[PDB]
């Protein structure tokens, strides 16, 4: 019934033959048959399906209260699958104006070359979202909170816009995780995750997922999962599943630690602006409160003294690790403007060069606050 | 210098810090910075275990560049998307691997890519299939499951003449038996799931090239679409590769013995094996392959039912999909299938493993009756 | 500084060459040298030492505030090492009268055959512990709380007895974990863990550990770690480290869930007695409150209707899994009964309370009890 | 029936539920039961037994034509288990005078402290072996060929001496491997392997094994495997099984390559002596030919110019890697007198300081000979 329970129990039952309590790691590419096309348990070739991946898919679906789940080699592979399943040449996608850089790069640098068009919009403005919808729009791509500004989109509101124009709605739920936000309950057709981030939780397995309740959509995804073959290995699928068992517990601590870090930085003279969905003054706070169970582990801040101060903070932390990625037990810090591609100018919001992004981990909060205090001098 | 040596030694050098003789499994998605350490920033983009695997793959094909992927089909998908756009055309085999045909015909046609299937053995027919829009010729040799042979150097010349790239799917032969880049191909593809890994335990793919711009086009899609291998799997793939030369030699010896046994057996009408002088394309095979491989396909005298029953009755050959394993595998391909040749329903495909040959021949003799 | 912080950060620092944030899995049995004996990083042969095991040993030591750590293939292999390092033929060990059955088996069925003698004692009675000490006693083996009765031993008090008689004191800290109890700070010479249980946390890696501040004792352990070779593989050592990263967080929720389960069962008429260190009426509660930061995830109960009711409860739960072992995220349940040691009552059920939603756990027990 | 076939097929049968062709990696420490004691497949707790270890144990036993197999965390843990199973205080073991250094160190430095005694003997001299047997001798420890000197022992002859005096006979078959030598067929009671070496074959898993036909001895080993817990992880057990699949093929090439290296070195003026069981002049060559199917991958040589020449050869090779261990696909080289412990003096033969040990791998032979030629100057 509860999400912590499902994350542990759903989608692998102890094996009948051995009782093994955990899904085994099936490092087999192929599966013996009886008589010919007499499949055992439906298994025939690992890319097509294998038992470890099935277990992960069932756990993933369960924690989003979805009927169907599909696992991929990365978040980007899941995104690529979703785009290729739902779009064809001549179709259009509405996307966020501050999307995840990787998603933006895949759509702008790859899919435009295959005659897909897009329009970026401020997803917080429902009138703008609707206005960006054309007769060719087949998909609205929602991410909330966004990476790195933590902007908020009203999922139920956007889902209505999609229903009214026969466009599917996909929510990239990576930052919130299943633990904090359930987009299918709010009207989304499909949820995407990079399981590399909070679901795995340990910065040790790259992976993606798509979940849906629409059986025909799940079939379209399966055709590309099999056909194009961006599929996870079984050791990685096991590590993803293992991480997922502690997601609920970890997200609670992440949120608590992040709230403390946001309050500390909000009081600190080196900081001009704190971006955290739980702050009453954060734009979209009331939307976040309505659709999220907690406000997450991500905090971004803008430095009063500019790009140099941002770079200095990133350089001087000793517990926050200066590295890309997010959603790990270990705190991570980065300066996102350093990752700017020239090409995004005009099509995506400029990430301010005074901004630092903090992925607040589950270390003792006093040590995290002390690290930031010393780093800031 | 020798290929067995390179498989073992090229690519990963024992580590400076520890001397570990094998490439470590870096189960890390991200890398602390100072600039980067070692050039690593985020594992999808690059990581040390995949770098090692890519360097070993490139070394065994005498290629400057290698890219590793989550499967053979992901490597194919990367190749098609890097080299084609809407409005372009690809010449393909008339008896291509079913997964490659399915991807091109069921997915890429929907993105305004066109194709023409051709008997690759007929160079005049290959040339005639080339249009002004043809940007790629897709070569597989020997083909899966009919073991037909394509003249790589002759097709390479056709590509050069019409400014079309030539890709060779070298899965069946492997780098130990065939080196398409030395024959003019622009890119080589492998399903490393098969002979490179060798043990039916890791799904993986690879693209290797000498063309730096083309490797960059591949990298853009490896990173951007993210069909990338995990580090335990890249380790297993590398591990397998260390015995490829030695395994392919025994595969080939065992296959030859199987082909001769089955040639002499009355239950069998036709034997398809590149090493038989009567096999169509044998002379081409002999010129471009160091050995004739581990795969043998046969046609049963008594038809489909005799094919089905042979597959059911072996006790050492395992009835399963896939190929290129230490363990012998057997399948009835027609049960897995105007745009491609019809695989005869009396055909059985044997992936002959490295078991003792006398046990394999005994297993076939009892199963055939 | 804080324990959750050290669990994540002490031990492995991101690699200088690559910055990898996690300790790599070094699946190498050997290491290239620069000239004969020019070692790289000290590494020469995996059984003797390897980078993934080093990383795990540093993490394990850090979380016990210990100078030295050693990792083994299982908890029992750590135990075997400790016994072999600290005893010889003719020596004696004082042991708990309700020790972990594996430990008792190893000592009674193997080490007695090698002319080591033992005396079982109620560790809660310090006079009895002291009286059990002979001139040949070299080791006092403490476990607290015990498996499965959750009896408590005063570590500091036994430490004093060990000091007074030149006997070393080992504490098996598996049930409490480093997150709840720090025996080296109370005077123990050595701490043992089965990392199979809470430290790994996910019922997916078998492993053991010894930690100490005594460099000489660590050397004696190292000699047998290398020489008898009961050493973990690197995938397993990585899984153990990964688990450790969430230990503090998990033990908090284990303790909360367990307290709720104990209260529920204490109120239920099918239950005669509840064994949980956190109950004020539990024998040894005050000692537990002094030496433990929290009361753990284990609960044992005695059934009013006896052995058959204990069997039935174990069979009828759908969230608690009927299986051996303990200290996993997933709740586990078992019927332990199924002159040298206390007899475990055949009406007793042992619950390893996991981290699932507490309302689901209480509902599972309610339905199973009928 | 043939050994290559058994190595691939014996032990693990493709799974009934899924048909997986390979033994799955069961990363579970525990197994669900049906009602209390209703075990599934006999599994209860992983240290006691687990499906991946079972599969390995079955494969190991099959390749030695043995009824019983037991897998350990290392060769040394297998040795420890054998000694503890078969000896008690007051008992005695006859050992080689030139044993593997690890085996000797365990017996001399650990077991002597537990009141076990030993006598080292030239195993090639059956009279001497017999004379070393006392009323308290419970075990004769045979290693052939020995590490590093490649001396040969007559297994059948020594088995007879053990039968005559009711002492068990153990053969450490690590260097020959099951592909080249089958000691149970020659009368041994137990065979030990470090599977770290040729069976794994890839210098990537540490492991050990004991195999026997005596059910009571296998029970005594199980008691200590379970009780003292020196047991392999499932990943490592899987890698050991994977390596075993190619053992027969590898050992053939190792033997071919080694013979070529021994011939090259025998003709080279910098080399005084070549130690290889296949040379007709090697002491014990006729015994080796009688009991071994091939002469193995190890070659040791003595350098005419002494210790410094031995050190130089080891430092100057670029294909042979200067590292410990042996039995890998990659060639390895070492100077064993640097690895020996001084306190063996008087109880073991001295390994001459002019000796180089070569573990000849499966690289191309021409490259291996070129490497030795350049390194020797
Ligand atoms: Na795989």
């Amino acid at each position: 019934a509860g999400l912590a329970t499902r994350a542990i129990h759903s989608g692998y039952r102890p094996d009948p033959a051995t009782g093994a309590v955990n899904a085994p790691i099936y490092a087999s590419s192929t599966f013996a048959q009886d008589g010919v096309g007499g499949l055992r348990g439906g298994y025939e070739y690992a890319r097509t399906g294998n038992p470890t991946r099935t277990a992960l898919e069932a756990a993933l679906a369960a924690v989003e209260d979805a009927a169907f789940g599909r696992a991929f080699s990365s978040g980007m592979a899941a995104a690529d699958c979703a785009l290729r399943a739902m779009l064809r040449p001549g179709d259009h996608v509405v996307i966020p104006d501050d999307a995840y850089g990787g998603t933006f790069r895949l759509i702008d640098k790859v899919f435009t070359g295959w005659n897909v068009e897009y329009t970026p919009v401020a997803l917080a403005d429902l009138d703008a979202v609707r206005a960006a919808i054309r007769p060719t729009t087949r998909l609205i791509w929602v991410e909330t909170p966004t990476n790195p500004l933590l902007s908020i989109a009203d999922i139920a509101g956007i889902a209505q816009l999609g229903a009214d124009s026969s466009a599917k709605v996909l929510v990239d739920n990576t930052f919130a995780s299943p633990a904090l936000q359930q987009p299918l309950s709010l009207g989304a057709d499909v949820v995407l995750h990079s399981t590399t981030k909070y679901i795995g939780g340990h910065s040790d397995v790259v992976g993606g997922a798509l979940v849906t309740n629409d059986e025909e959509l799940d079939q379209s995804f399966a055709f590309l999962q099999n056909g194009a073959g961006a599929v996870p290995g079984p050791f990685d699928a096991y590590l993803t599943m293992r991480g997922l068992k502690t997601l609920v517990l970890r997200m609670q601590r992440h949120s608590e630690n992040a709230a403390a870090v946001a309050e500390f930085l909000a009081e600190h003279p080196a900081i001009s602006t704190v971006l955290y969905p739980g702050l009453p003054s954060h734009p979209g706070h009331a939307v976040a409160a309505r659709q999220m169970r907690g406000f997450g582990g991500m905090v971004s801040v803008r430095m009063r003294a500019g790009r140099t101060a941002a770079e200095q903070l990133c350089a001087k932390t000793n517990i926050f690790i200066l590295a890309e990625s997010l959603g790990s037990v270990e705190s991570l810090i980065e300066h996102p403007s350093a990752m700017t591609h020239a090409s995004t100018a005009g099509s995506q919001l400029e990430v301010p060069d005074d901004l630092v992004r903090l992925s607040v981990g589950i270390e003792d909060v006093a040590d995290l606050l002390d690290d930031l205090k010393q780093a800031l001098g």
